[PDB]
């Protein structure tokens, strides 16, 4: 009776399903959320009277087709269209070097390229019908709102570490940008993975490798699996056996299947529509004292800064550097933006041992939290670097801990304590001179999240023993020489957010925070807001299946231990403005000036 559905039976016609102003993850290109509130009240049509579209916007009709009769050759991965998202991935912005490279597309197109060495070509009908933009008069969502007026409430509660976790969660939800305008259409795209070497040697005819990749395309569209082909004339015999991988899909539309006419193809088209390309803003262009009016002027421009840092901790977290030239040794195969770490020597160091101390700081009873923090080194004993060595810092923070008392006077009544232990987490550098022994192997670390690469569980090897280091980590770590030098992968120190590992520019800002040269860095322990990486040098902690995403949140959920600060006025002092919150939680009004005087007296 009311929304969609009057407008749909007055004018009995399809809705358009492709819509701008929902949320976008940009590292994986998926979409999510809804930003943008869309009305459907005045039973808006596009000008053909062909579809039914919100009343927030309008469409410019292209009724474009793109048919090439050649592929395009995309070598090396670092730079590549993504086909479906080439112009949201390619914004100006800091990160443009890790847009795109967790999505599916991605992911099988660097594997395809490193496994076989190969070269991909793609070739496509393009097939663009709208272009469907929004307005710029245009409100938030009614839940997008209500997830922004409780960061806003946190934040003037004075609860930090809560504000932030709830600005994490907002990412995980609604991503890291808002489609600002999309392209209803449909692709039909094969790739295909030649062999690098049918390439080298083609210089002049390059032109017709590329020319009889665009006829296999359409003799395998149009003929049916049946072998009827007009392209197996000369050379379309080496290029059957030197590609490695071929698909073909297609994007929106009647399903693929081989063998239908590209005439008949292009008559699914209508009703079938998908987003071919899209264009897009970041998340926190939209918080801003107009997108929310009732809420306080400069109130709105500190949510929109924690929603902002939580934007660029999950890029900066899912940045992996290291030696991307494929030819090269040290080719490290999760890394995704190049580091100039490549063509570097190494040199083999020793690494004293790791150890860590606990303090117990409040909960003395009850709970005993300095026997599960406590590690000592497992080569001199107490809490100190051996004979030859050095400390340095790497972390230190605090692990709090709730338990339960229960007071009986039958009533009772349960009061709800915390727990705090600062720890802090040193490990030893060779200072001067050490001889070969007298030194722990390495083993690799594995954290609670993640896995030791070289027995491929959370385990170490045989002959080696975990010892703990930031409440959930183990690093495997053996002292002998003859059943424990198989195993041993060379070290090349920790470091962190904070602290830089002194292991650079040897014979020594305190230093750089990166690996030394022919080493590879890879994360391990996101440990609250800062994570903690260390250098290797296997090609075994190289490989394997590339990550995943690390999605937010990154904090644990806290556990409340900070009190709630009730803030009633909100000022600037720059243009003499104020906001007085009434009584009972109602609102925020502006400030007259005549209330504001009467109310600070209670505040100081
Ligand atoms: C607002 O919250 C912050 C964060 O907890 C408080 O700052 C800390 O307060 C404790 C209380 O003694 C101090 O020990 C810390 O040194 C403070 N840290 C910093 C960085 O200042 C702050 O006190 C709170 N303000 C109010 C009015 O409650
Ligand atoms: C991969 O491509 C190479 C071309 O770079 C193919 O090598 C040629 O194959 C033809 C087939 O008769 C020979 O006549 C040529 O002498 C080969 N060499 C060159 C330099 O052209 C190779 O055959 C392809 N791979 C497969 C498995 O067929």
């Amino acid at each position: 009776e009311v929304g969609v559905q009057k407008c749909k039976n007055a004018l009995k016609l399809p809705v358009l399903e492709v819509l701008p102003g929902g949320g976008w993850d940009n590292l994986r290109n998926v979409d999510m959320g809804r930003v943008m509130e869309l009305t459907y009240s005045n039973c808006r049509t596009t000008e053909d009277g062909q579809y039914i579209i919100p009343d927030e916007i309008f469409t410019i009709p292209q009724k474009q087709s793109n048919l090439e009769m050649n592929s395009e050759i995309l070598e090396s991965w670092a730079n590549y269209q993504s086909s479906t998202s080439y112009s949201i991935n390619t914004e100006l912005s800091l990160f443009s070097k890790v847009n795109g490279k967790f999505s599916t597309e991605f992911q099988r197109m660097k594997t395809l390229q490193v496994k076989d060495q190969a070269i991909t070509t793609r070739v496509q009908v393009r097939n663009l019908v709208y272009t469907v933009k929004i307005n710029p008069t245009l409100e938030l969502s009614s839940g997008f709102r209500k997830e922004l007026l409780d960061i806003s409430d946190r934040l003037e509660n004075n609860q930090t570490r809560m504000a932030t976790y709830l600005a994490e969660l907002l990412v995980l939800n609604y991503g890291t940008h808002v489609t600002t305008s999309v392209d209803a259409g449909a692709a039909l795209i094969q790739e295909d993975h030649l062999r690098a070497s049918f390439l080298q040697d083609s210089q002049s005819s390059r032109s017709a490798v590329t020319a009889s990749a665009g006829l296999a395309f359409q003799n395998t569209v149009n003929f049916k699996f049946e072998e009827n082909y007009t392209s197996q004339n000369v050379l379309t015999k080496s290029y059957l056996s030197n590609r490695t991988n071929s698909r073909v899909q297609s994007i929106g539309g009647v399903p693929f299947y081989p063998g239908i006419t590209l005439q008949a193809w292009q008559q699914g088209i209508t009703n079938h529509l998908v987003a071919i390309d899209r264009s897009g803003l970041p998340l926190h262009f939209f918080i801003n004292p107009n997108m929310l009016p009732d809420l306080p002027g400069p109130l709105v421009k500190k949510v929109s800064k924690t929603v902002e840092t939580a934007v660029k901790r999950y890029y900066t977290f899912n940045t992996y550097p290291g030696c991307t030239d494929l030819n090269s040794p040290n080719f490290n195969f999760q890394a995704n933006t190049d580091d100039g770490s490549c063509e570097g020597k190494m040199t083999n160091f020793s690494f004293g041992g790791v150890y860590q101390e606990c303090t117990q700081l409040s909960g003395n009873r009850d709970v005993l939290l300095c026997q599960k923090l406590e590690q000592k080194n497992p080569l001199t004993g107490d809490f100190s670097c051996p004979s030859g060595y050095s400390p340095v810092h790497l972390l230190s923070q605090i692990h709090e801990e709730g338990y339960n008392h229960l007071e009986c006077h039958t009533v009772c009544e349960d009061v709800f304590q915390v727990a705090k232990a600062e720890f802090r987490a040193f490990w030893c550098v060779a200072s001067s001179q050490v001889p070969e022994n007298s030194g722990l192997l390495f083993g690799g670390l594995f954290s609670s999240k993640s896995i030791n690469p070289m027995t491929n569980a959370q385990s170490c090897p045989a002959g080696y023993f975990p010892l703990r280091l930031f409440e959930n980590l183990k690093v495997c770590v053996s002292q002998d020489y003859e059943l424990g030098s198989r195993f041993a992968v060379p070290f090349g120190g920790f470091f962190s957010c904070t602290v830089g590992n002194p292991l650079v520019d040897p014979a020594i800002a305190p230093s750089l925070k990166k690996c030394p040269g022919g080493f590879s860095q890879h994360p391990a322990l996101i440990s609250d807001g800062c994570q903690v990486s260390y250098c290797v040098k296997s090609g075994l902690f190289t490989g394997g299946s590339l990550p995943p995403a690390r999605l937010p949140p990154f904090t644990r959920p806290p556990l409340m231990s900070q009190a709630a600060t009730n803030t009633v006025i909100v000022t600037n002092s720059e243009n003499a403005r104020s906001w007085i919150k009434d009584s009972q939680t109602h609102q925020w009004r502006l400030g007259e000036p005549i209330e504001l005087r009467r109310a600070m007296n209670v505040i100081h």
